[PDB]
């Protein structure tokens, strides 16, 4: 059945072959069941850990590292029995870091909440259905309802499937459609067809939708769609068809990984070509026997040197620290990688009710009659302060405190509001927040009554439990409700009959009236001025109507609720209380006591957040299921739209949006800033159109309708008092219900992204330095200087501690005044690429020289020959007298610890001057980041431990160093800071206590004058 709302009830009955009270037969129900299925939303299967691990192992960098570990294990098998189990430490440690990365990634991306199964609890467990031929009413589970079936729904019942209403009992059907519109207001429904092929769910008032409870009233209806074909079915389908896409930083890192893999392949091929020169098959030797292990030892070392192993760990640590800061700001973050993507947000999409507003209806304006002029009257307008159901508020007439006891019209209005309401107010001691037991409008009237002590009741020390209803109880003690007249569609008003409790009261019959201004005023024939009744006149009616229209159609489109009372009601026994037609007849001689106006009020922290978003370059677009007028009024109130701003081509509705031209279809999302009366699919389409412009969108909401948009958007935020569907479909939850936390999170994400760029560049520079070192050692043929396990230790511990310290950098001063960054921004620029490539080349050359320094120019150590004996695998016993030295000195740990110490100290110095992108270290000292110096001294302490503890110098081929060699290492390492400062100065042009600290040290280390002898190849 398509467009069931357009067709009449007879047509939709005939199409299904269904009649009232004889809905279906035992075979027709089976045919409809097999044709469609079951009234159920298929759940999402939980993601198993095995598939998560397999997918996370698909990373190219991880794959290269795993291949390196495997080939290292193969090489270690060929190793002799002379060495101990330390030969297998390398594959073990590489596998350990790989599984550590996998486990930390699982911890990062594991969420127990499921987007469908736990969330779709809106489906009723049981519903009275199946008006088949067997009996009358069948209370069978809603799991197996067929589209042809007839359903009856009662008060508090949840609609099982998409139902096209046929008959309405109790004259009113109040439906709560918050899951599809976000509004808790009761939607009065009818059975008349709406003759439009394309209509939003709000326009469809002849249909019932699954998962929506009934505020009041009972009715009968015929199902139209079930299971996936329902509106909640569309919500679930949107919830499952959206797969989270890698954040822009992750895309940049994947591009870097692909580039790194290709350059690894090229460098490995080049090394293999060069290794042919040293080990040539025409030259008689064991080229295959022993040249293979040397080449593959390079390949494993090259792969280890290229991959920044500690980068995922430090990134996770930084994201976890940012998440902890957010949790200290009362905002719990569910996904760490989405913390940084907050900074690059181009557009913020928001839901009006609950997120921008308080979702607590409160009356803000009210007026009564004080003086009546000739064809004119004087309205005593008041304003109510308060946006919460708590009765803490004051009346303001021209912004002055007012005591309502003196005014008699206010007392009458308060009595009418107290008695003519069915709802009430209660206090939750557990939560500490007053909540509405019934309708929002009647609860707002109750709160207004309690705010002003019209009888001057004493509330000096009343408990919060009894403060909720004290004034209402005092009023109700005076007047008792004999009966009530229910709301009706035709009269659009509510009447309550009351009798005074005092036995000697002269007046004994009063009917209070509360309803829509039009009908109530047209049915009003007198005006209540103070305690005196006044005949009505045309001018007073016209001015009252004009005031109502300006209150309900301007900057603050409040819902208008006219009030009245009946001073001469007919006797109770004279009444015929069966039909609603007699109600309007009995409601004809009212006196206009006054009127009130109410709206959903925005929070007291939204407008500032919106203007701060505008300052930072983020556009805040409001998308809501409410009517366009209220949406625009709230937009103007919170500052999205100007008070006098024209919104002809900037505010749209879903029906307007769908029919719009494709070029204008793009243009609307390009320029418009407010969307109202939109389905959840419309919100998803808005977000998708915004993303099509390559813009990161932040969706904020608190309802089920927001969930498809929250999932579709890159980052989704949910309020801490909204539905669990929004909470679990969003990456961030605002526990304190504070909107400024969003701009705070954007600021923290920008700072986090800056720090992440800094330490990513630092780690990549270290890695390229190690790669250049390995390539130089392979090409020259010199004995190895850096072993892969030393590279693991350097890349993980002594780099992650400085990397975390660099992630602890203070943020930029102008961080929140800058526009959002382009998502396609390269992580490395050309000049910075040149800087870090030069640093890496210097690191490689320095490590190679430090290894060669011990071999050739050893001060106090064994001095080998020139670069002629650079090749060392050709050394053998009974050699042609190359030198009278042992051939086993080439494996000594002294050159290896030389290279390790040079690398570590150069990395420490690089961490010192990686504090800033282009600011020199002289301008801002390392003392600014007190974590940086602490992490660096901790890393030096760790290095000294691995040098001087008992077992550790065995795993790493290193030995303790004497003072002279340590000074040589320092002399080699120091010029890196000078080189970085020079490069920074060139970048810039194309404090004193810190400066005086290093002067006594630089002279002391450089005082010794030690020269070299390697000059022939130069
Ligand atoms: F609360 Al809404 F669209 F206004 F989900
Ligand atoms: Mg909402």
């Amino acid at each position: 059945m398509e467009n069931a709302h357009t067709k009449t009830v007879e047509e939709v009955l005939g199409h299904f072959g269904v009649n009232e009270s004889t809905g279906l037969s035992l075979e027709q129900v089976k045919k409809l069941k097999e044709r469609w299925g079951s009234n159920e939303l298929p759940a999402e299967e939980g993601k198993t850990l095995l598939e998560l691990v397999i997918e996370q192992f698909e990373d190219l960098l991880v794959r290269i590292l795993l291949l390196a570990a495997c080939i290292s294990f193969v090489l270690a098998w060929f190793e002799e029995g002379e060495e101990t189990i330390t030969a297998f430490v390398e594959p073990f440690v590489i596998l350990l870091i790989l599984v550590a990365n996998a486990i930390v990634g699982v911890w990062q991306e594991r969420n127990a909440e499921n987007a469908i199964e736990a969330l779709k609890e809106y489906e009723p467990e049981m519903g009275k259905v199946y008006r088949q031929d067997r009996k009358s009413v069948q209370r069978i589970k809603a799991k197996d309802i067929v589209p042809g079936d007839i359903v009856e729904i009662a008060v508090g019942d949840k609609v099982p499937a998409d139902i096209r209403l046929t008959s309405i009992k109790s004259t009113t059907l109040r439906v709560d459609q918050s899951i599809l519109t976000g509004e808790s207001v009761s939607v009065i429904k009818h059975t008349d067809p709406v003759p439009d092929p394309r209509a939003v769910n709000q326009d469809k008032k002849n249909m019932l939708f699954s998962g929506t409870n009934i505020a009041a009233g009972k009715a009968m209806g015929v199902v139209v769609a079930t299971g996936v074909n329902t509106e909640i079915g569309k919500i679930r389908d949107e919830m499952v068809a959206t797969e989270q896409e890698r954040t822009p930083l992750q895309q940049k890192l994947d591009e870097f990984g692909e580039q790194l893999s290709k350059v690894i392949s090229l460098i490995c091929i080049a090394v293999w070509i060069i290794n042919i020169g040293h080990f040539n098959d025409p030259v008689h030797g064991g080229s295959w026997i022993r040249g293979a292990i040397y080449y593959f030892k390079i390949a494993v070392a090259l792969a280890v040197a290229a991959i920044p192993e500690g980068l995922p760990a430090v990134i996770t640590t930084c994201l976890a620290l940012g998440t902890r800061r957010m949790a200290k700001k009362n905002a719990i973050v569910r996904s760490l990688p989405s913390v940084e993507t907050l900074g690059c947000t181009s557009v913020i999409c928001s839901d009006k009710t609950g997120t921008l507003t308080t979702n607590q209806m409160s009356v803000c304006r009210m007026f009564i009659l004080d003086r009546v002029e000739g064809d004119t009257c004087s309205l005593n307008e008041f304003t109510i302060t308060g946006s919460t159901y708590a009765p803490i508020g004051e009346v303001h007439k021209d912004d002055k405190p007012v005591n309502c006891h003196q005014y008699d019209g206010l007392v009458e209005l308060a009595t009418i509001c107290a008695l003519c309401n069915d709802s009430a107010l209660d206090y939750n001691e557990a939560k500490g927040v007053y909540e509405k037991v019934g309708e929002a409008t009647e609860t707002a009237l109750t709160c207004l009554v309690e705010k002003m002590n019209v009888f001057d009741t004493e509330l000096k020390g009343l408990s919060k439990i009894e403060r909720a209803n004290a004034c209402n109880s005092v009023i109700k003690q005076l007047m008792k409700k004999e009966f009530t007249l229910e709301f009706s569609r035709d009269r659009k008003s509510m009447s309550v009959y009351c009798t005074p409790n005092k036995p000697s009261r002269t007046s004994m019959s009063k009917m209070f009236v509360k309803g829509a201004p039009e009908g109530v005023i047209d049915r009003c024939t007198h005006i209540r001025v103070g305690s005196t009744k006044v005949p009505m006149t045309s001018g007073v009616k016209q001015k009252i109507m004009s005031v109502i229209r300006e209150w309900g159609s301007g900057s603050d489109t409040l819902r208008c609720l006219a009030l009245a009372t009946h001073d001469n009601p007919l006797r109770r026994e004279e009444m015929h209380l069966e039909d609603s037609a007699n109600f309007i007849k009995y409601e004809t001689n009212l006196t206009f006591v006054g009127c009130v106006g109410m709206l959903d009020p925005p929070r007291i922290e939204v407008a500032s957040s919106v203007k701060l978003c505008r300052q930072a370059g983020i556009r805040v677009i409001m998308i809501t299921g409410d009517n366009k007028g209220t949406a625009v009024a709230i937009c103007r109130r919170i500052g999205i739209f100007g008070q006098d701003e024209d919104v002809t081509s900037k505010a749209f509705t879903g029906r307007e949006f769908d029919e719009l031209n494709p070029s204008a279809q793009r243009d609307a999302c390009l320029n418009a800033r407010c969307f109202a009366r939109v389905e959840p699919s419309h919100k998803s389409k808005i977000v998708e159109f915004l993303q099509s412009f390559d813009e990161i969108t932040a969706m904020t909401g608190d309802g089920v309708n927001d969930a498809p948009a929250l999932k579709k958007a890159e980052i989704g935020i949910a309020m801490g008092s909204g539905t669990a569907v929004a909470k679990t479909a969003s990456e961030m939850v605002l526990a304190d219900d504070n909107f400024s936390t969003i701009v705070a999170a954007v600021e923290e994400g920008r700072a986090i992204y800056n720090n992440m760029k800094q330490f990513i560049r630092y780690l990549i520079s270290s890695n390229v330095g190690e790669v250049v070192c390995i390539f130089l050692t392979a090409a020259l043929g010199f004995p190895e200087a850096l072993i892969p396990v030393q590279l693991l230790w350097v890349n993980l511990v002594t780099d992650g501690l400085p990397a975390t310290a660099l992630g602890f950098n203070p943020p930029d001063l102008d961080i929140m005044n800058k526009p959002p960054r382009n998502p396609k921004e390269p992580l490395i620029s050309g000049w910075l690429f040149f800087r870090y490539l030069a640093i890496g080349c210097y690191v490689g050359a320095a490590t190679v020289g430090a290894a060669a320094w011990w071999f050739i120019a050893a001060d106090g150590g064994p001095r080998v020959s020139f670069y002629q004996l650079s090749h060392f695998l050709q050394c053998k016993e009974d050699n042609p007298d190359f030198e009278g030295v042992d051939c086993a000195i080439f494996e000594s740990p002294y050159p290896m610890t030389m290279a390790l110490s040079v690398l570590v100290t150069i990395e420490m110095c690089n961490a010192l001057n990686s504090l800033s992108e282009n600011q020199s270290l002289l301008r801002m000292p390392p003392w600014e980041n007190i974590w940086l110096v602490g992490s660096i001294c901790l890393s030096m302490s760790l290095h000294f431990l691995i040098l001087y503890v008992e077992p550790l110098p065995l795993i790493f081929q290193i030995t303790p160093l004497n003072v002279t060699q340590w000074l040589m290492v320092l002399k080699i390492s120091l010029p890196v800071i000078l080189m970085d400062e020079t490069l920074k100065f060139v970048a810039r042009n194309y404090s004193w206590p810190f400066v005086l600290l290093i002067m006594p040290l630089v002279i002391w280390v450089y005082s010794t004058d030690t020269n070299f002898s390697d000059m022939f190849w130069s």
